[PDB]
């Protein structure tokens, strides 16, 4: 049978990377005429192709014989899939063919069946064009991504902004700018470099705009941006320089801000959080009884504090600890607002039933301090709710990770915890909040036009965080 001894030995050539070798079957194949063509032939060798750019050695062989394979696998009757198309992207990017590398695509997602067009096949084209100071045509694929529903990543972002900073598009600077600080947050050391050349470029200097009516723009936006133009005369004041604990760069001496989180996403958080909890033991009696009486600044996870250094043999539980959250919460408050405890109804109970606690676990539910969650469902979904719906403090010691609770954005999570997960200790005696930061490791623009890019300290990150400032000074 020769098709799988085709395929076969075109596979061992892809374990090698030996494209010298497949390459040579491919043209027995076609002048013997022996054995029958077929997709997974013509993918092999494709990807093959694609894979040799990198090596030295190979690079010429795939770019000149590789667009052949991919026009025999068309004219044959097979439709080339997402890998395929992303192979001659690559080879096509690789010789300087941006446009050729665009409309490969272009024809691609023009099907739009079982398509499924990746970044991958898009960044080929993005970054050929943004490598030929090409912008426009950069700003091009950008739209067709944006329009297919793609996200960009730091790399393809970076790109534009690098091309925009080339030709001197002031206004397209600032777009990527907000780009970076939406889809990103800290940056890389290569695309802070990019940044600090515009800014230390001489058209960076040559922009202008107001006082008051940005203050609400800051306000209205979250606090981390404005979000409209340039503000200042010229010449840019670049500098390196780390943070305080409150919140205080000590390059500009200037206060920090605590962004809030994206209000339109924290609505598709907490509608997917009551979608999975109702799920079989009505949890829609606690969604009403929260907007009837509930204006906490803080929710307590009551089985974890109870819980915290207890023997998991044991199962000895504290309420004395429970105690001490009630207490120090209470006295951190300004107005002095008690926080709302979620406890099972089999932890409430034994609780109620043992007469030392009784009187006290009596007054938390009468004063509505404490909610019993009912059996059955998880007490997870509940304090997840009433701390992200009222936009505020959740206090417990558990980074959740897991595959059950999975629809949590990963993007969103960590991002909303560190502004509103509240982690704890008791050393031997006494309680110590760890209260989440004054101030957010996100990319910010000031009243004054005064930016702050955070760098991505990816071995340790800790305090010791450089921070790159920006300031006019006028
Ligand atoms: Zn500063």
């Amino acid at each position: 049978n020769p098709e799988t001894n085709l395929l076969f030995n075109l596979n061992s050539c892809s374990k090698s990377k030996d494209l010298s070798a497949a390459l040579a079957l491919y043209d027995a194949a076609i002048t013997s005429s022996e054995v029958r063509l077929s997709q997974q032939h013509f993918q092999t060798l494709l990807y093959l192709c694609s894979a040799s750019i990198t090596d030295i050695s190979l690079q010429y062989l795939a770019i000149d014989r590789g667009f052949e394979i991919f026009d025999r696998m068309v004219s044959s009757g097979i439709s080339p899939n997402e890998a395929s198309v992303t192979s001659v992207a690559r080879l096509a990017a690789a010789k300087g063919n941006g446009d050729y590398a665009f409309k490969v695509v272009k024809e691609f997602v023009s099907v739009g069946g079982v398509s499924i067009p990746r970044l991958r096949t898009y960044a080929p084209a993005l970054l050929c064009f943004c490598e030929k100071l090409e912008a426009e045509k950069g700003y091009e694929v950008e739209e067709h991504m944006e329009a297919a529903g793609i996200a960009l990543e730091e790399a393809e972002i970076s790109a534009l902004l690098k091309v925009s900073a080339a030709t001197g598009r002031e206004n397209k600077v600032y777009r990527y700018l907000h780009k970076l600080r939406e889809y990103v947050g800290c940056v890389s050391e290569e695309t802070l470099k990019i940044i600090e050349e515009w800014f230390c470029g001489e058209k960076a200097g040559e922009v202008g705009d107001d006082v008051g009516m940005l203050r609400e723009a800051v306000l209205n936006n979250g606090g981390g941006w404005h979000g409209h133009g340039w503000v200042g005369e010229g010449k840019w004041t670049v500098k390196k320089g780390n943070v305080s604990s409150t919140g205080r760069c000590l390059s500009c001496s200037e206060q920090l801000a605590c962004v809030d989180t994206n209000e339109v996403e924290t609505q598709k958080f907490v509608d997917s959080l009551v979608a999975l909890a109702m799920d079989r033991v009505v949890f829609s009696e606690f969604q009403d009884w929260l907007e009837k009486h509930g204006d906490y600044e803080a929710i307590v996870d009551g089985a974890n504090i109870g819980l915290y250094q207890q023997n998991f043999v044991d199962g000895s539980f504290s309420l004395s600890q429970l105690e001490s959250v009630m207490k120090e919460l209470y006295r951190e408050s300004g107005n002095n607002k008690w926080p709302l405890i979620l406890l099972h109804k089999r932890r409430v109970k034994t609780l109620l039933e043992n007469p030392t606690h009784r009187n006290l676990v009596e007054e938390w539910i009468s004063n509505g301090v404490l909610y019993a969650t009912p059996p059955g469902s998880n007490d997870d979904w509940y304090w997840l709710y009433a701390a992200a719906k009222l936009k505020c403090l959740l206090v417990t010691n558990d980074e959740m990770r897991d595959h059950i609770f999975e629809l949590l954005g990963s993007t969103f999570f960590q991002k909303w915890k560190e502004r509103h997960q509240v982690r704890y200790t008791f050393v031997k005696g006494n309680l110590k909040l760890e209260m989440p930061s004054p101030f957010s490791v996100v990319i910010q623009e000031s009243e004054k036009g005064s930016w702050h890019f955070p760098v991505s300290c990816e071995n340790n990150e800790e305090s010791s965080r450089t921070w790159m400032c920006i300031s006019r000074q006028s």
